[PDB]
């Protein structure tokens, strides 16, 4: 509800200076809840102990999650999910919440209301844990075909982050579509937007001569 209220906590939190288990409790589902509503820089800071409890015990992690449920048509909400696989071990975690996190983004990806970062950071730490419950990645081949009628400069390097980072994506006919897209968008030369792309198409042995001619005459 109220951002500084709860930022001062955070090194009485990670050190169990707050002994009391059902204190560090409230403060986290104060935490959880003010997690949605953040800005692009409090976000790195508020999950340095949150990960480490989160890593602690599922317990610990549902009861604070049940405290702060989590919605998937709202960007706030949505990122409160990109935080909490942030926060989700890779190893210590339930399936059921895997599955649950799984569901809410299937659902955003469905809404789309969310920021332009929250897609791409959902999905990194989609493939992070890479556990369980692909299917995200199969309704990914129908949103980065809905980016590829928009596809502008902007989106374009999250657009292929997402396309090549996905095992299922790899040999989709939208990695063509988005090829034909940067042919058509090759009048943008922005050096870390190429960057981006290059560090895209490298992941893959992805041959396309247009790419080729297109990319080498600048």
């Amino acid at each position: 509800m109220l951002l500084p209220t709860l930022e001062r906590l955070l090194e009485r939190c990670g050190r169990p200076i707050f002994s009391n288990v059902e204190d560090v409790r409230m403060v986290m589902a104060s935490l959880l809840d003010i997690s949605a509503y953040v800005d692009r820089a409090s976000t790195k800071v508020i999950a340095k102990p949150l990960r480490r409890f989160c890593h602690k015990d599922p317990d610990t992690v549902a009861s604070v999650m049940e405290a702060v449920p989590i919605d998937a048509a709202e960007p706030t909400h949505g990122r409160r999910a990109a935080m909490l696989l942030r926060c989700l071990p890779k190893h210590s975690c339930d399936e059921v919440i895997w599955e649950r996190a799984v569901a809410a983004t299937l659902a955003g990806l469905k809404s789309r209301k969310w920021d332009l970062h929250d897609y791409r950071v959902a999905m990194a730490h989609a493939g992070r844990g890479g556990r369980h419950a692909p299917a995200l990645a199969a309704a990914a081949e129908e949103f980065v075909s809905s980016s590829a009628r928009t596809a502008s400069q902007s989106e374009l390097p999250a657009l292929l982050v997402i396309l090549t980072s996905l095992p299922e994506l790899k040999r989709s006919p939208c990695l063509q579509v988005a090829a034909d897209r940067i042919v058509q968008l090759s009048e943008i030369l922005s050096p870390a937007a190429i960057g981006q792309i290059c560090a895209s198409v490298n992941k893959v042995s992805f041959r396309h001569t247009a790419m080729a001619i297109a990319l080498q005459e600048e």
